[PDB]
Order: C-alpha cells, then structure tokens, then sequence
C-alpha cells in the first residue's frame, strides 16, 4: 500500500550506519569526503600552530632583550611590574633610555638595526593648575601632547603634578635566521617599541612598561649557499584545497538536511490522511539528524577562517587573533563530530545518549544552584574586596569560588586574609566555610548523582529497548 | 458546611505560584515589588562596591608610594615583613624616614603635601632595670611616652633595652583627579602615616612597618573646564528609594505571616471541634512560610545596611565595615530567595526540597564526625606546633585539616616538616597518612553518600506523591 | 528458673545508655566523672600547648637574630641554606661571625648578655693525604680535634682537604619580659649556639648553618613593680588533680571490663548446662566493651604524659617531644570517646556502626591495592630519582604518589621533570599518566564504593534489626 | 570413562591455591622460587637505587659549586637560566670563567684537580653576511669552529652576528672520600665540562649553561688506615644468582604455559568426538594462566636489566638510563605479581576480578571521551598558545588539561592569561569553564559511575556462582 512505500523508502532514510545504509544497495562514497575533512582541518590547524609558534618565541626573546637593554635596573632574568618613585629616578630613567637607543650598536649582541626616529610623546593636562594644600584643584580636562625627534643628549623639563603620560617609541629591525633559512616563511620583523610612563592614577607610582609589536615582511634581497632563493608558499595553496573539501561537506550534508526534512513533514502530513495524530515535536525532532547541524556549523566556520588565515598570510598584517579563534574552534567541533563514527561499531553510544538526555534535567538544576551562586559571590566581592587579595574584581570573585567548588588553591584563601579588621576577618571565615561546606558536597554530589541517576535510566534503555514512538513503531 | 467553608479559603490560602493563586480571581500585583526589591538592592550594592573600589585602588597605590619613600631600602618593586637588626641600623633608619619627610617636596612625585607637624612618640618602661648577666630583673610596668614635634635634623638618644615602641605621625594630603573628574565622589584624601618599630617581643628583633589611615572629604573650592562644580549626590536618593521598597516589602510579607499564623491556630482549633487532632508540629510549621521569614530578615538586613551607608556616606566617616557586611549578607539572602520563583515554573523544585529533607539527618552526623575532629585537631596543634610552619595557632590548624579533607595542599604539608625531632617527624606522618585515610574516604564518603541517599528518596516522593499530612488529605 | 535469673541480671548489664541502666534503679554517679576527665585532660592540654607556644615564639625571634648578627650576607628578611664556596670565603666568614661575637654589645638591640667562652672547633682526619691528580689518596680514618677558646682577633690556619667540619660555641643569656610579667613561667633563657660548617660531603660546597638550644631557668632575684615576686606554679597542682581523675576513670573501667569478662564466661559455661552451644567469639566480643577499653588507654596515656609534663616542668629540662607526643594522642582518644555519649541520644550510631562494619573488608582490600602501590613507588624511585626533584628518598616518593592519589600538586610533577634524557623524560608520563588513571579511577572509586556498599546495608540493618545472636534473642 | 579420565586431570590442572593442588598429593616446592624470586629481584633493586643515590648527590653537589666558581654573579644559593644580554657582558664573562679555571686551586675549597687543556670552541658561519638594515641577508649554511687551547690572559676576537655558538670545555677530577672509606664503590670522578652560550635563537640574547658529564672510575692505589685495599664487588656476584632464580621461574612457567596449551587443544580436540561444541575462545582464554605470562615478562626484564646492570658496572661507562628503566618496570610487575598469592587467602579476588571485568567496557567508554579530548586540546593549544604560559607545546596543553580533569592548579591558570587581546582573554575563559564544568562532572562522573555498576555486578558474581562455563559445568 501506500503506506508501506513511504514507509518502505524511509526504512532506508534511518540507516544509522552510512556503511548499513550503503549495505542495502551501492552507493559511491560521501563519508570518505568527511575523513578527509577531518585530516585536512587538523593538518591545517598543526602546520598553523607551528609556524605562529616559532613567530611567537622569537618575539619573546626579543622583547626580553629589549627590557634588559632599554629599562635601567632590570635584573639579568626578570623583573615585574617594575615602577619608579622619585622624580630624579624619572629623570635617571629617561635619560638611560635614550642613551641606550643611541648607543645602540656598542650595546647590544643582537641584530637589531634602526630604520631609515626616537619620538618622545609627553601628554599633559591643558590648563593643569593642582594644590593638595588649599584642598582646591582647577583643570580644564584635555590632553596636549607637546613632543620630541631624537635622531642617532637632550634637555628635558617634565612640570610633574600636569604630566599624564610619556612615551618613547622608536622602530627596531632584526632578521631571525633560522626560521628562513630551514623553512620558507618571512623572516623580516620590524618592531615598534613604546616605553609608557603611566602616571594616570596620580598616586606618585610612576608605572614603567615596554611594548612590542611585531610586523612581519620579507627580505627583499636574499642569498642562501652563494644562490638566491625567493620563499614558495605551498601552505597558500593548502588553505585552498581545505577550502573546497569542507565546502563539498557543506553542501552534500546541506542535501542530507533538506531532504529529512521534506521527509518529516511528508511523514506527518501523511500521518493525518491514515492515523490522524502529530507528534510536530517529536519526529520534527527526529528528522533533523543534528550531527549534520554540527558538520556544517564547523564547515562555515573552517571556510571563514581559511580566508582569514589566507588574507592575514598574504596582505601579511599578523594580528591573528580573530583568524585563530574560528580555526580553532571549528576543529575542536570536527574532532568533537568524529564520535559518531566511533558510534557506527555501536559500543560506544552511550556518552552521546546520556549525554543528551543528561541536560534537560541538569539545565534546570544548574539554573537553580546559579541563583545561590551569584548571590553569594556579590557579597563575597563586597565584603571580601578591600582585603583579600583574589577578590578584587567580580570575575576573580566568580574564578575563586569556581576555584573552590573544586578544591583547588584553598589554604592559600584562609592565609590570604589581612587579618587587619578582626569583625570582616571573622566573617571570611564564615564565609568560605560555609560556601565550601554547602556548595561541595550537598549541590555537587546532588549534581554528580544527578547524571549517574541518568546513566542508570539510560543503561536499562540500552538494556530493553527505548520510549516508544509511533514512528519506531511504524518503522519495523 | 463549615468544614468545607473554611477548608474552602485554605484551599487559596497555600496556592503555591502567586501566579497561580492570582489565577482564581484578580489582585493587584505584589510579587511585582518584590522583583523591583532585587533589582533595587543589588544596583544599590554594586554601584557601592564599584566606588569603595576605586577608593581603595587609590589608597593602595598610595601607601606603596609611601613604603618606598619613607623604609630605608625598600625593593623598588616589594619587600614585607623588613626588620631592622642592629641598633645603628634602626637610628639610620630613623634618621633616613624623618630626612624624607622634611625633603618631601624635592623628593615624591606625587602631588602630596603636608597639612597646616610630625610626632615622634617614644614609649619606654617607667623604671626600666634589666641585667641578663645577672639573671635577674627589676621593672615597674608603666608606660610613659616621651616626645617630640618636628617642622619643616634632630639630636636623639634611646636607651634600648628601656624602649618599648617607637612610632611616627605625619598628616599628608593627596588629591586624586580621575575619581572627581570622570565622577562625583570626594576626592580629598587625608593620609594619617603611623611608623611603628615594635621592640615589645624583646627580641632583639626591631619590627618596622607603614600604617595608613585614609579619611576624605570634599575639595572646597573646585573648577572643572574653567567652571565651577559641586557634586550632586543621586545615590543619597538611591538609598533612600531601596530603603522604602524594602520596607513595603518587610510589611507586606509581615501580613503575610500573621494571616497565615491565625489562620493555623484557626485550623487547628477548628480541627478539635471536629476530628479532634492535633499536629502542634507538622501545620504550625506548615503555615509559616519560612521563605517570608527569609524576605523579612533580608529586609531588615537592607534596612539597615542602607541607613548605615547614607550615615557613613554623609557624616563621612568611611570606615565601611560593618556597612558592607550587612548590606552583603542581605543580598546574599535576596538572591538566594529568587529560587523560589524559579520553582513557580515546577522544574526545580528539587534543590530545596531534598537540601531541606538532608538537613536533619546531617546534622547529626555532622555532630559526631565533629568529635573526631577536633580531638584530631588538638593533638595536630601540640604535637605539631613546634615544628611545621602550618600548625601554629589552633584555627590555622583548623584551616590545615579542612584543606586536607578537600585535599587541597599537601605535599605542601608533608614537605613543611623540620625533621628536627626524628620522633616528631615521624609522629607527624602517622597524624597526616590516618587523618587523611580515614576523613576523606571513609567519613566524607558516607556524607556524600547521606545526601546522595536522600536524593534517591525525594527523587521518588516527585514521582509518587508525598509522606501524607491530614492537611494535605484535608485539602483536595 | 535459673535461666531467668542469669540472664535478668544480663539484661541490665547490657543496658547501653547508662541512663538507661540507671533508669532500672538509682546508682550513684560514674559518668560524671568521665565528662569531668574530658574537661580536664582538654584544659591540661590547652593550657600547656599555650605556654610552650609562647616559648616557642621566643626561640624563633631569637635564632633569627642571630642569623642576621652572625652570618655575612644574611639577607635583612631570610636566606636559607646558604653556603660558601671559596676558601678565601671561608676566612673571611668565620672572622666576621667571630668579630660579631666580641663586638655583640655595640652591635645587638637584643638584651643578649655572655655567661660567665667562644669554643671554635675544628675536626680533621688523623693522617689526611689526598691527591686527586695522582688518582690516590691515603687516610687513617680518624677525627681529632684540634680546638680554641675565645676571651671578649686571632691567627688560624685551616688546611682544608683535612678539614671534615668547622664549629663556634658561645653561650648567649636573654630575658624575655613579656611572658614574666604578664604570667608566671621562668622566664630566663640560656642559649647555647653551634655555626658549623659541613665539608662532609667534600664537595667544595662548605655549607653553614646556625642550631640553637634553649635551656630556660628561673631568675634567682626579681622585682616587680618595686616589690618582690616569685612565680607561684598552680599547673603544677593542676596536673595532680588530672591524674587523679584520670586514675579513677582507669579502677572504676578496669571494674567495668573484668566483671563484664566474669559475666562473659559465666554466661558461655552457663550455655552448656542448658542449650550447650559455644559462640567462643561471637559473645566473647560482645562482653568486652571495647569502648571501655579505649577510656584505659587514654587513660594511660593521660598519666604518664602528666608526669613527664610534671618532671619536664620541674626539674626543667624542656624538651617536651616525648610529652607532647603522649599528651596529644591522649586527649585525641578522649575526644574520640565522646561519640559514644552523643551515642546514648541515638541519632547518630551510625558512623561507628557502619566504620565499625567496614572495616573488616576494607583492610582486605587495602592488603591487596598496597602490593600495586609499593610495585609501583619502588620503580618511580629508582627510574625517577635521578632526575624528578620529588623522587629521591623512598619516602617522598611516597608523599608523591599519596599527594597524587587525592590530586595535589600534579602540573607540578610534569613540569619539574629535568627533560635531559629523553627516553627515561618520556618514562616519567607513562609512569604517572599511568598511575593517576588507575589508582584514582579504578581503585579509589573501588574503594569508596566499598564503604558506601557496606553504608547501604548497616542501614537497611538501622531499618529492620540485626544479625539474630543467641544472645540477643535470649535477652529479649 | 575417557571423559571422566582427562576431566580427572583436567580438575587438578586448576586447583587455585597451589596449596590447594599440592593438597591433592605433594610435589616438590616451586612457589618457594617465586618468593625467592621477589625477594631477590626487589633487594637487587633497593640496593642498586642506594648506590646510584649517592652518586646522584655526588655529582649534584659538585655541578653546583662549579656553577659558583666559573659563572659570574651566579647568586650564591642558586640562580637559573642565567642569560647576558650585552657583547661588553659577553666578553667580562668568558674572561672571568677562563681566569677561574686558571687560578682554581687559590680560588677552589674542593679537592678538584686538573687531568694531565682548556678547549674554547667557536661555531660560526662559513660565509655570515647579515644586514637588517638593507632587509637583506646572504649566508651559507656551513659550520667551521675554529678553536683554542689554554694551559694553566688570552685575546680573542669574536664577530657576534656570524657567531652561532661557544664553549668551553675542561676536565676535572674529585675524589669521594665518604663513599670510598664506608662502602666499596668506585670513588674516582672524572668531569668533563661544557660552558655553552646558545645564540642560536639569534635574539641578542646570549643563553649560559654548565654542563657535567661525569665518568667513573677506580683509584689506581688506595690505602685506608696505614694499610692497602681493593674494593670486593659482591653486587657482582649477586646479580648472577638473581638472573639464576629468575631464569628458573622462566622456565618452570614456561612449561606450566605450553602444558596447559597442550591441555587446551585436549580439551577442545575431545569435545568434538561427544559434545562437539567449540568455545575456540573462552577455554583458550582459561588455560591461558596470564599471570604466568607477566612472571614471564618481568622475568625477561630483569634478566636484561641485572646484566646490562652487571656490564655497566664492570665497564663502567654508568650513563645508567636504560639498565634502570627496565630493572623498575620489572620489579613493578613482580610485586604487582604478588597479588595472586595474596588471593589464595581468597578475601580479596575483588580487585582483579572487577579490574578486568571493568576493562573490555572502559576502554569502548575512554576511546570515545579521548575524540571529545583531542579536538578540546589543539583549540586549547592554537588559540591559547600565544598567550598562556601553560599551553605552549601540544604536549603541556595535554598536562593542563589532565592537572585540570583532576582539579589540580586551577586558579593558576585563570590567572595566568596575559589579557593583553580582550577577545582571546575572554575565549579563555569559556574554554575552561566549559571543559572543566564539562570533563569533570559529565564525563568523569559516568566514567567512575561506570566502574562502580561493574564492580555491583561482580560482587553479585561473587554471591552466586559465576556465568556458567561448559567447562566448570564439566569440571564439577
Ligand atoms: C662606540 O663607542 C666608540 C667610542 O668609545 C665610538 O668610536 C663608536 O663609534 C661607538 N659605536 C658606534 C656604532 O658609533
Ligand atoms: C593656595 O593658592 C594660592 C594661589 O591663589 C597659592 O599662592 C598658595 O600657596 C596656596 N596654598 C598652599 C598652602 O599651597
Ligand atoms: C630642594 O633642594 C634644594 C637644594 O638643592 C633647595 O633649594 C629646595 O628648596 C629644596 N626643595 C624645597 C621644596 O625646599
Ligand atoms: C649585677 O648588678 C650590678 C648592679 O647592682 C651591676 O653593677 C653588675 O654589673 C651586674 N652584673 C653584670 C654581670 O652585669
Ligand atoms: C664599642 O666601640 C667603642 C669604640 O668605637 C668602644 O669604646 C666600646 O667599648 C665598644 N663597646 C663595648 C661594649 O666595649
Ligand atoms: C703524586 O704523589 C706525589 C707524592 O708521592 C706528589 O709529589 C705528586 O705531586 C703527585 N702528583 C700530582 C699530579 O699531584
Ligand atoms: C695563588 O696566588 C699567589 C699570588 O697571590 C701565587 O703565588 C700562587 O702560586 C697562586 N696559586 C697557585 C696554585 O699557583
Ligand atoms: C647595504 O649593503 C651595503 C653593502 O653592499 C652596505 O655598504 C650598506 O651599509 C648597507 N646598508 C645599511 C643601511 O647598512
């Protein structure tokens, strides 16, 4: 009958294994292409790491030579946060700075060239006019940036109390070899360098720091072995080919949704002919396989970020950020889609069946615990701000009580206190006791015995069948 | 009948959504301002604790500022806990603090000045008598403070062994410009500076340090942009607004307490009459609500909190804590009181019903499981006081053994150890391997699995019913 | 008949709440005298833990006074383990400290006076005859001192291959104020300091350090306030009264575990007049309380810990490890005794009925986890003990692999790896990724499954009666 | 018949207990040997660990000292990854390790000798051409060291862009009297080593190391107590009777392996001619004994590992590294071998019961999470590299996230990110509440949820019978 055709084709619409689908009758091959995205986007992901690696640590060798070169007292390993407190060891600072640039090349082992320009900005209040002793201040609130050229000793007047900011910003050259010479990628860096006094909050801490930014080009002019040798990017054409094979997967798996769903409501528009009955939540749901959302979400998202990493190769700007985190998040969702063909063998299905039918449940749960949370952690930033060092911040409030519900860096909590006002100390001690006490052991393992309460109920599913939909019933 | 006349009221009486008991027939809305409650007193707590933050951003980097200005080599980043060993190494010191002070204009680069007056106060025994080669002592234990008043160098002596403590006092004013001019708070900060050198351990050890006592004000004369400017303060109204809503809120609820109460005494007089039952127990608790009582005391807590801040707020004080802690507690109450309209919505209810049904049975175990704590955690204090740096005070030892139930910090622990007394150290690895074998496994096991337990129990009364109460049988 | 007499005097022998046993008829009180122990023996021990706290505290300010007064280049806050690897060092080291030593009265705050004495020791090989190019060496192994006394600038000469150690004796006397005027505890403090320097190794590596070894007395002549004082010890009458009350809870349980005992074979020879069936274990074990048993033994404890604090005390040597170790273990038990009384309410049998019950299969259990455990640290030891600073002792290698078991410090084991060979670098993560993802997974959940198995069942035994013993069913 | 005859051996080819076997009719002791076994095979390892221990703290020490004497402004307890950052600095520093060297006996406390020769080698480029300021380089990738040779106030010249590496390289002998005098060990200690500046990276950074090599051998003539000695190697001898028993328990389970081979075809050969049924698996599994093949393989190792110990003794290279991994792996599985004979008890089959009845479903359950791990842990390594110090390298990104799944430095690594790109700082913070909130409760919990259901059902096992074997149906 009629019935028994449509039902007969959908027989088939289910195979769960594509290798059980193709089991009824030949069919050439569209999971092939979806293992070969897999290797692709992956090998694609690592041949990026790598190189962003290698660009990275040369910039921070770099910058750590700089900060001994350029920063007076900073010592030989590191220093931090390293801050000056008397006028004249601002001047002193300034003046060795300079010195330094200049100096240059009897001072430094590196590479580093100047390009063919020391600009000292000085930005200060408009009209400052500040007396602390009358307990009066005038001001007009812009900003007048008076500056300098050096050109490879000068006089400087600094009026303090007006001074909102300096700056020294010079260009550096250096050529990292061994990056070029073993694999073809540039290997020219141009480095913009900043030196900021900020002297923005007015405390009489003068805050010193040294900023790098690194752009990259090639070598115009270059000779390996007594040869020349111009880079051959093949990565360039690489980007391209993951291009097409995820957006093969695209497409095809576009078909496989469409398709399911003039399926489902050929189903259910069918239903009502025989049987009269809906079900417009359950196999709408059912259509829709869900997996193929997920291939082409991480599809979408490996094509854009192909075409950034092609662009920011080419044009060559390397801020990276934005092209990294698509490239990466889509990768992680590709690996994440490999699960399902782990579940084709069949002795794996469960992570992906409790996990599914874990979070109706859990969702409501965590919304409920997240009301006592939140409540919580206000009162721990307020009370708890002035004094403990972790709480400061809101987020470092919600990253120490996440910290916590964990277990992890607690006696560091207890001992971090100031101990300072006896009433708020005590009343610390209150606090993480009782978080700890309440939010470990009663919600977490009344969440923790949630889930497994689930994988109970799942595992007696997998035991005895499953809940009973009239389309399993109807195909079968 | 009677009966059904007043069962028929009680009927409404408990219907639990507000929504749902609205849903017989119209009232004017309350729940309303109870949602107006939350949003009043968390904006009231976060507009607070953002400018009591800014405020002590400024305080910080200020008495660092002073560390490294007055402490005779201070690392230009930190150093704490500096102690001054030899006595010609404390009149340098001295010497040095007073020279900065005096110089402090040529010195600082922040915008401090002094106030229109540094106090050396010196406190030593009144009859001080010691001969340690003798071994033998006389004293007469009065304090009598000699001192001092110096103006914009000095000849001093200290008898040592006579010299209790020793202190300096300067008032110095800072003026912080981004709080005024960005926002209206009071930007007048007034810095008491106390230098303590403790000799009261007698040690020989001289304990130096840097107190700071922050009082502000307003600045009297004040011009913005070539205008002139006096902050208006809204959050004075702002308090004031949360205060009333708090207060609707405390009444309201307050008949919604006695309502309920004389409608239990109805109840259960009435049921004499009648059946001639009791229950003094189960439906007097039943009436009281319990999550009234909580809006009731956070109300209070809020009322309270709000006066405290627009006093400490207009008198200016700025001591804060006392302040703080309330309107933090209060908060923490309100948002934890929002659960229960997340439980109008029926998919939650779970959280509070089974936290409530573990609650007698823990605390029972608890008890007993306190009892082997702390005879623990005496025999840890003693036994281990002399030797690891952990153990020292009796609470210090309580925050070791609670860190170690959660297994926070502890090879920490076994690597502190002095190993001075084999004995001891050996002791103190039979103490540490049995507390931990024994308190994580077998006692926090079974707590988990309590709850767990009590977990399974409610699971199953949300799917059959409840344990039954005359009252629930009488209603229905 | 004969049956019910014997067993009717049984049936208020067993009466567990002596509440309840008194409940049959009045009996004067015992209990009370337990609950009187208690706050004794915790008193004692609160009492005295605060004392040798104070003392403790001194010791500290002190030897760190001294390690700023006599060690070269002791960084003004700490250094430690610091050591001098030139010989010219050496030299200049020791004539410092020893310069310090005679000069201590213009250098130290302290009141440290001499007693009325440098004794500079130096131990060498008998005959030393070393030759590292020859590739030969020749010794006697003996130690002969050769040594020096110090009157308040020498000639030495050291030949350093011979030297096996160097030392300096010097007695310091210091009164601490504090502690004598506010309490009575002697309050004289002789020191005794040793500054050796370990060549033992030979390594070119001299390493020093500074021991201290206090010796308190009382000061012969002491005035207070312009009168005369002498401390008037009532600790000392107090231990008295502990060890009699701790005595008498020893004779009245001693009481109470024989006649049980005379009971116990009365009944079980009584058994084959009648019934004739043995239980030679089963009511063996129920007649001893076992609870009683642990009173003795605190009990014990608690008396020999008091004399030794009483003799400590008085004839004053203080070294107080032996009678701190006693003393804590003591009142550790006592506490522990308590849950029996919290017991008697009846809400909380539950942890030493199911501890009690898991006990017998756990340390099965354990029996058989430990072989894999020591396998396992025997092969972490020796593989790792080259390289991971963590393995190198046995020891530690334990507190590694039990700090690992509960989780703590890991980032830090993989990352303090020294990487130099890369073969046994790779070991090390087979090794612990290995051991954490069996030994917590597998067999810590194993293990607390276990317990909270046996929890289920001592509950549904809670729930419906116990195992049937002959006894209980003949009392009854 | 002749199925009850081979059914009549077959039931005492499985008697358990070899006690129990034995208890059949007695046999000659073979278990013994395997005692014997382990008893030899952990001694040899202790006391192989005890040795190499010593020398370990040997070579620690003197490569510490040699760090103080020849690396200038090395911080007299330690200083690391000590770096020079300018050619004046370069040089200052090559001229004082040399004239260390030199002087050494003046400056030395050890006995270091020299060997009867100074290498300074210098790795440069063939042809080094670089100039960043043209963006332009030629160069041939050639190495040519061009060395020296100093014997106990140079020039040199060193062009710093075309250099790629230093060294230098000395010998230097120290005798260990302590090792030597106590116990006979070889007491001769050669070291070469190796001063190396890395400027590879070509950062201008100039990375310093000291390297120790250090090669043992025997002093030629050795006199102790005005006598002659010869160290006596017993060790020697004893690792031979250690590769003795351990051969024995080869072979003697090598026949108990192929005699229930043998049995196993008999069994499944005579099943035809009845029954004719097969289980070609099950009953090859059960004969199969599978704890002799791990007695087989830990004996293979150690019989490897005792004459690799034996050869690297007697020619005495001692690099060390692959003798001691495999004498550790096998001791690790003999004492894991221990837990059969802990079963013959027969209170504690549990745990190996339950692990390998939880092994065929875990690793289905972990090979699909580790799908979900991978594509978490490249995203985790691209997109945090850049910027948090832990993931770096793939591997340490492998380390968080394992230290993370066990709660292990967390805060740490919310705290870690440089914050410097607000978008990527943010990113951060989604991946670690997600994976953590994730990894931990969903996954874990059911992994350990899993384990705990298995070990339910094998103590069921353990209450009633087993799942019925035709052969344990057949022999009963
Ligand atoms: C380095 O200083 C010397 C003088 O000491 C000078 O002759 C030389 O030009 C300086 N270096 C450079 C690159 O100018
Ligand atoms: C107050 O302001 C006036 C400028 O009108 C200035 O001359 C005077 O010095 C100020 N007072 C102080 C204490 O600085
Ligand atoms: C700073 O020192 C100079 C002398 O070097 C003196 O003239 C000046 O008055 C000092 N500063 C102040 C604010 O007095
Ligand atoms: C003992 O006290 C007397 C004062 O009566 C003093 O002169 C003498 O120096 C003291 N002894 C010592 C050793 O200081
Ligand atoms: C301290 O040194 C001075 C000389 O500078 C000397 O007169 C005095 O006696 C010394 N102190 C003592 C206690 O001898
Ligand atoms: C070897 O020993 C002799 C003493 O017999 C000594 O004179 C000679 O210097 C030694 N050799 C070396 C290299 O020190
Ligand atoms: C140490 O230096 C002195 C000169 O101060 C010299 O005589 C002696 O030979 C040096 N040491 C050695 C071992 O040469
Ligand atoms: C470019 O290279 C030439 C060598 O052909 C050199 O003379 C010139 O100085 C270089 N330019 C710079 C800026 O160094």
């Amino acid at each position: 009958l009629l019935e028994d055709q449509m039902r007969r084709k959908l027989k088939f619409f289910f195979m769960n294994p594509c290798e059980k689908f193709w089991a009824r009758g030949r069919k050439p091959w569209k999971l092939a292409i979806q293992i070969l995205k897999i290797a692709m986007v992956t090998i694609q992901l690592v041949l990026f790491g790598l190189s962003n690696q290698m660009v990275v640590a040369f910039k921070e060798e770099n910058t750590i030579a700089f900060k001994h070169l350029f920063l007076k007292g900073y010592m030989d390993r590191m220093d931090d946060t390293y801050a000056v407190y008397t006028q004249s060891d601002v001047y002193d600072q300034l003046i060795f700075a300079v010195n330094q640039y200049l100096q240059l090349y009897n001072v430094s082992v590196g590479n580093h060239a100047y390009e063919n320009a020391m600009a000292i900005c000085q930005h200060f209040y408009k009209r400052g006019n500040i007396y602390p002793g009358n307990d009066t201040f005038d001001i007009d609130p812009e900003i007048e940036t008076e500056c300098f050229f050096v050109e490879p000793k000068l006089n400087l007047t600094l009026d303090f109390h007006r001074l909102l900011t300096v700056e020294l910003q010079f260009k550096l050259k250096a050529i990292n070899l061994q990056t070029v010479r073993h694999q073809e990628l540039p290997d020219c860096y141009d480095f913009t360098l900043t030196i900021t006094f900020d002297n923005k909050a007015h405390s009489g801490r003068i805050k010193i720091s040294l900023d790098n930014d690194i752009s990259i080009r090639e070598c115009k002019d270059w000779h390996v072995s007594g040869s020349i040798q111009k880079n051959t990017h093949y990565m360039m054409i690489f980007d391209a080919f993951v291009i097409l094979t995820c957006l093969v997967s695209l497409i095809l798996c576009i078909r496989s949704v469409i398709r399911g769903l003039q399926l489902q409501q050929e189903f259910v528009n069918f239903f009502l002919l025989h049987y009269k009955k809906e079900v417009s939540v359950s196999d709408q749901m059912e259509f829709v396989n869900g997996w193929y959302i997920m291939i082409i979400i991480s599809d979408i998202l490996t094509i854009i970020g192909s075409i950034l990493k092609m662009e920011i190769q080419a044009k060559s700007l390397t801020s990276y950020d934005v092209c990294s985190i698509l490239l990466g998040t889509s990768t992680m969702l590709v690996w994440l889609g490999v699960i399902r063909y782990l579940g084709f063998f069949a002795k794996y299905n469960l992570l992906i069946l409790t996990l599914q039918a874990a979070l109706p449940n859990v969702i409501r749960f965590c919304c409920c615990a997240a009301m006592i949370y939140l409540g919580y952690c206000f009162c721990g930033w307020i009370v708890l701000g002035p004094y403990h060092d972790k709480f400061r911040s809101l987020n470092m409030v919600s990253e120490c009580l996440f910290s916590l519900i964990n277990g992890d860096d607690m006696f560091a909590t207890f001992a971090k206190m100031q101990q300072k006002s006896y009433l708020v100390w005590l009343f610390s001690r209150i606090y993480l006791y009782s978080f700890i006490s309440l939010f470990i052991y009663m919600i977490l393992s009344l969440f923790i015995a949630l889930i497994t309460d689930t994988y109970e109920t799942i595992k007696q599913y997998q035991q005895d069948g499953f809940p009973e939909t009239e389309l399993r019933t109807f195909i079968s």
